[PDB]
């Protein structure tokens, strides 16, 4: 078996590659060449956490992988990231395990790239100002993937944690070579956005629909269970809704389940799944005045296409350590 | 996180340990302190194999583990085991991964132990002769666990491959210190058995119910999908049926699903789940003449308590590699 550490992975993969790869994974999913059973969620109520088991098999790409990822929103208080993951790659021909790789970095990369492909189809091409609510691990790759897809000029970041917003604005500004300024309310970041990035831990809405002007595109990736949401009901109803997967969002995302329980929206309010948009069967952004919202909770195909991408580059680069079991 | 190889694991855990631990896991499951959602099976039709994802959380034992196990019946043609597994242990307090360990040895140990617990409650205490149909990997731990709970004197082994039965008879007899004789039909092994072990890869019945005499207890652990079976409908109908879990067997075991399609039995023919037997809520063996059948497909909690037993012994014994 081969081992790939976070240091190993950061070396191998870039966001432009991951954007292309996640896009192909969804095209493979639309053509009936993907087996993605709904992920299994075990809630650890005793320790305020979740653990998610996300297996998938992409038969054309021959990517047979499972990711074990956990969400503990209070982990940052113990010097630990909220999201920790591991990815296992198996050989489709024998079922033998091929690799164990650190999944935390890949989770952030594949999540940003998933919103990157959706941003290509749903965001105004002339978008230059991006607003970020929640300056955590996901927000960094979220903004990075948005910058790979649009000619972003300036970014606004709001967080309840002043350290996270400052560290984000400083470090990401040199990172992406764009100006990033911390703002001091979620209202301001939402009102001035051409593209809005929401990557929060909050269990109650932070984005009010009354702030969103026309022509803005929203990427929302936060998830803390089916009871939690970061967008109020007005935001969802007001937008042209695209989901990463209907089966996943409708079963896991309080951002959608709660407004439908209220009766503000129904299952038909979902315009399309991302797989239909990538395939060209369903259309993305059609005019300047619509407000587009991409709701993402995570799909296992993004881990498999990224893990096999990273695994095959390690072989070609001689990266990683071999182990016996 | 810590890495544990088969060589690391093989020393650490014994069959007496795993039986005690698996029985405790089933009691924990009965008391509502286990989260064992039904496992996810992805069939790789393209390569004639299955891969199984088995997560579970035992909250009292604080064992949060997932096993990735695969079944490729044609692997023995490539010099590879039919069943290959990996087990990942996570920290319940942080969600952080604690260990990656080889699951092949643990799956054999926990599978034998699960039948070891069932045999203790369902088999006659005066059982002396054990019959084995299918002399593969699982059969060895199956007989070992039966030997840990009953005073077995002699074993009879039948396999469709005479090489496998002979190799089983030789190797297992030295390990367990009991006489083991090769027979040349499933009928003979079944007819003379006090306890019958069935652990085959067959997709069609190998044991006929007409062969089973009264007082026999059967452990059947084979699985090759819900369309495959190693027991004919008569063995199922004739027996008091105990399953490791109702949700798993009725969804995955052709040994049970097919006789229910025929109308020979219905859902009520399941006497009890193993968890109810361990808890004492349901009765085990009530008389000497009953024929008892334990149907096992595998349950994620048995992996979790065994993985955490081993992980916890590795730390105390300084075994494993950090990465
Ligand atoms: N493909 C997907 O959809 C995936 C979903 N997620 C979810 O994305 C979200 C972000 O994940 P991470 O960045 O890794 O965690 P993180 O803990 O490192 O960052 C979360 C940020 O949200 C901020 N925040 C929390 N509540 C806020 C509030 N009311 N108002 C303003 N800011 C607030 C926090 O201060 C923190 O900076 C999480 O909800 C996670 O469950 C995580 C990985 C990928
Ligand atoms: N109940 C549980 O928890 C578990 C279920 N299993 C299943 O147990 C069965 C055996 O597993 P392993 O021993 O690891 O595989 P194995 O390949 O090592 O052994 C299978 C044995 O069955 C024999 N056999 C095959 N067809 C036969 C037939 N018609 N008649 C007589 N003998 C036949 C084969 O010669 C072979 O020796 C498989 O179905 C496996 O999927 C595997 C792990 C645990
Ligand atoms: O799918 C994922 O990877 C993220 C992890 C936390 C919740 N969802
Ligand atoms: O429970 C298990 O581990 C075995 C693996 C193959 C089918 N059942």
């Amino acid at each position: 078996m081969l081992l790939l550490s976070r240091s190993d992975l950061e070396k191998l993969i870039s966001m432009k590659e991951v954007i292309e790869s996640v896009e192909r994974a969804f095209l493979e999913l639309y053509n009936g060449k993907a087996k993605v059973p709904l992920r299994t969620i075990i809630e650890v109520e005793k320790h305020n956490g979740f653990i998610l088991y996300m297996p998938s098999y992409l038969e054309d790409s021959e990517a047979l992988a499972v990711k074990v990822v956990s969400l503990y929103p209070e982990n940052t208080k113990k010097g630990l990231p909220s999201v920790l993951a591991s990815i296992l790659l198996n050989d489709p021909k024998t079922g033998a395990p091929l690799a164990l790789m650190e999944g935390t970095f890949i989770t952030a990369m594949r999540t940003g790239a998933a919103s990157g492909v959706a941003t290509k189809y749903l965001a105004r091409k002339d978008s230059k100002i991006a607003g970020i609510i929640g300056a955590g691990v996901q927000a960094r790759t979220q903004l990075w993937a948005v910058c790979e897809v649009r000619n972003i000029e300036k970014a606004l970041v709001y967080d309840i944690n002043p350290k996270n917003a400052k560290k984000f604005a400083e470090e990401m500004s040199k990172k992406l070579g764009i100006e990033i300024k911390t703002v001091e309310s979620a209202r301001e970041a939402t009102e001035k956005s051409d593209i809005l990035i929401v990557a929060t831990t909050a269990r109650e809405p932070v984005v009010k629909g009354g702030w969103i002007r026309e022509g803005t595109h929203i990427n929302s990736v936060g998830w803390v269970g089916r009871d939690a949401r970061e967008l109020d009901s007005e935001t969802v109803r007001k937008s042209k809704l695209v989901v990463d997967s209907k089966e996943g969002v409708l079963n896991e995302s309080g951002d959608i389940i709660i407004p439908m329980k209220e009766g503000v929206i129904d299952e038909g309010h979902i315009h399309a799944e991302l797989a239909e948009i990538v395939a060209g069967v369903k259309k993305g952004r059609e005019n300047n005045r619509e407000i587009t919202l991409f709701k993402s909770v995570g799909l296992a195909i993004e881990d498999a296409i990224t893990a096999k991408l990273a695994y095959e580059k390690a072989l070609e680069h001689g990266v990683g350590t071999n182990v016996e079991l």
